[PDB]
């Protein structure tokens, strides 16, 4: 069912994550972590302290889909075991901010064709699929996007609800 999902999404904030490649989303799915540029790191840390749930929705550029979404379980922290991201061409690992711990809520994909009726008021009401890495999605658009995903029956939101 979708009731616990709606509970988790209640009054959440949502951020669009655009990844250069699948390997980074797969690393994120396996390790439960994400690391972003400092400009987005600062926004996520502010948002983490401000709301009951901060949701990251991932899209690999040129894939035509979202690859799932996850909930921030910590602020960014430095000094962990280094994560072997496949960084974009001109980018080095030092340019990255700290590491966020995340809990996955949905590891299934969703094609953009399924979200074409959703527009993000925080990006000029363009379709929610359009946006730079780190673009915030307004509450209602964000919730309806997450509800479009196929249910991920591998996941139990009971532990996530304990985190809030
Ligand atoms: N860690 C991933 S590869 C990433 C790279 C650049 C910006 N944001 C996230």
């Amino acid at each position: 069912g979708t009731s616990k999902l709606k509970y988790v999404l209640q009054d959440a904030r949502f951020f669009l994550i655009k990844s250069n490649n699948h390997e980074n989303v797969s690393l994120a799915k396996a390790k439960g972590v994400w690391s972003t540029l400092p400009v987005n790191e600062k926004k996520l840390n502010l948002a983490f302290r401000s709301a009951r749930s901060v949701i990251l929705i991932f899209s690999v550029r040129e894939s035509g889909k979202f690859q799932g979404f996850a909930r921030l379980s910590s602020e960014s922290h430095h000094g962990g075991s280094p994560i072997h991201w496949v960084l974009p061409a001109g980018m080095s690992a030092k340019m990255l901010g700290g590491v966020f711990k995340i809990d996955w809520i949905c590891r299934r994909e969703l094609p953009f064709t399924k979200s074409a009726h959703l527009t993000n008021p925080w990006n000029e009401h363009k379709p929610v699929k359009i946006g730079r890495d780190g673009q915030e999605i307004e509450l209602e658009c964000g919730t309806q996007l997450c509800l479009l995903f196929p249910p991920d029956e591998s996941i139990d939101l009971y532990q996530v609800i304990h985190k809030m």
